């Protein structure tokens, strides 16, 4: 047992040793998260990678001996929290809207938002600004909002809720933020029906209305929620976490500026080295699972620590080395198996474009604060900074 909460900001800023110390003992460990959830952690690449796809580990709450709260039960009917055949049917509804080829068509607009964002930051008569506030946050929400059909003004709200799901001002703020969001979503869905809108939310509504067995109303709400939540802090932290590593490793920042053909690889290294998903979402085994002699009971919550698999020397030689030229093949930053991130092409698209943009423009690009003054979130599921001042 370990109370990651008790560990404090020290564990949050650098949780890797802890996960590593555990990986040296066994492949699974019962811990208590900063908020207070008692779960099992799966560490070590091979085991992490295997568990992720393993059919034995279900993502359907019906298989969790720890039941959903009321607020959460309004949102669990989504592809990420289901197993086939439901997962299969639900992902097929949006699969075509997220392929590399369809996403690429968004380049002009994505490239467009970044330029504007970067032009404003540079206007800073201080040569100093927060890259989190100026680019990392604005971009993700703007892109997804236009795609689905979430009004510009309602986007702040999501910043607040998403904040609460990761770190609530109390074990209640999370549950209340879910409720508020679940109510916003439903109302927005209502406002869309019969309006002949062309945005993706409008399409999904029509589909639900065409065949409720194809997409139930509780799945229509679940779908909307998952497409807007699953990629929010994740994409935002990929960008903040990616620029930071590069900024904290000038050797690599110089490498990319000098050779832009390293872009896609450097982003892959970012995902690897400091991806925003520290631990994958809840899995619940359908039956007892002996792992190296460690048996997790059926129905227990399990978090696969992607961060620890990404620092497993065996798989990634010299894992603590941020190297934008390293063979990343195999990283699990976007997951592994049937649940592989559907938004990966778009996320990559946004990160790749914003990264280059900054490297090109920003002449004397550098961290404008001591790493020690940086603050991270305790949550073992998401790796992200509260701020990232640059100059
Ligand atoms: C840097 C950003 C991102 C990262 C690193 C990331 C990471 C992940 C991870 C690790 C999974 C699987 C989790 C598990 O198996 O427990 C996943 C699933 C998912 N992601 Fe992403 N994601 C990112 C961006 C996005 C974006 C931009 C969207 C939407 C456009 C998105 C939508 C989803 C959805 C719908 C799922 C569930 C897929 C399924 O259950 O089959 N993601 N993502
Ligand atoms: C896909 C990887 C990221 O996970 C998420 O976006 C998860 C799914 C999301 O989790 C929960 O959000 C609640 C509002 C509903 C709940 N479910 C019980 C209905 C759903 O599982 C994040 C909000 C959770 C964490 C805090 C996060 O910010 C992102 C984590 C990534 C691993």
């Amino acid at each position: 047992v370990l109370d990651l909460g008790a560990l404090g900001q020290d564990f949050a800023a650098d949780p890797y040793p802890t996960y590593a110390r555990l990986r040296a003992e066994g492949p699974a460990h019962r811990v208590r998260t900063p908020e207070g959830d008692e779960v099992w952690l799966v560490v070590g690449y091979d085991r992490a990678r295997a568990v992720l796809a393993d059919p034995r580990f279900s993502k359907d709450w019906r298989n969790s001996t720890t039941p959903l709260t009321e607020a959460e039960a309004a949102l669990n009917h989504n592809m990420l929290e289901s197993d086939p055949p439901r997962h299969t049917r639900l992902r097929k509804l949006v699969a075509r809207e997220f392929t590399m080829r369809r996403v690429e068509l968004l380049r002009p607009r994505v490239q467009e938002i970044v330029d504007g964002l970067v032009d404003a930051m540079l206007a800073a008569p201080d040569g100093r600004a927060d890259l989190m506030e100026s680019l990392a946050w604005p971009l993700p929400i703007t892109v997804i909002s236009e795609l689905l059909g979430v009004p510009e003004p309602d986007r702040a709200a999501f910043r607040v809720w998403t904040d609460a799901f990761v770190f609530p001002d109390d074990p209640a703020q999370a549950q209340t933020a879910m409720a508020e969001m679940s109510g916003y979503l439903s109302r927005l869905i209502d406002s869309k029906r019969g309006q002949d809108g062309e945005d993706l939310l409008s399409a999904l509504v029509r589909t639900s209305d065409e065949d409720g067995s194809r997409l139930t109303s509780e799945e229509l709400l679940g779908m909307a929620h998952i497409l807007l939540v699953a990629g929010h802090e994740t994409t935002v932290n990929l960008i903040a976490n990616g620029m930071y590593a590069l900024l904290s490793h000038p050797d690599q920042l110089a490498a990319l500026r000098a050779d832009m053909t390293l872009l896609d690889g450097a982003v892959e290294e970012m995902l690897r080295y400091e991806g925003p998903v520290e631990s994958a979402t809840y899995r619940f085994p359908v039956e007892p699972v002996d792992l190296d002699g460690t048996v997790i009971p059926a129905g227990d919550t399990v978090l696969v620590v992607l961060a620890d698999a990404h620092r497993t020397p065996e798989r990634f030689p010299d894992p603590h080395r941020f190297d934008i030229r390293r063979d990343t093949a195999g990283h699990l930053a976007f997951g592994h198996g049937i649940h592989f991130c559907i938004g990966a092409p778009l996320a990559r698209l946004e990160a790749r474009i914003a990264v280059r943009a900054l490297l090109e423009r920003c002449p004397d690009l550098a961290l404008d604060v001591s790493p020690g003054e940086l603050v991270w979130y305790p949550n073992p599921m998401i790796r992200g900074l509260k701020a990232l001042p640059i100059r």
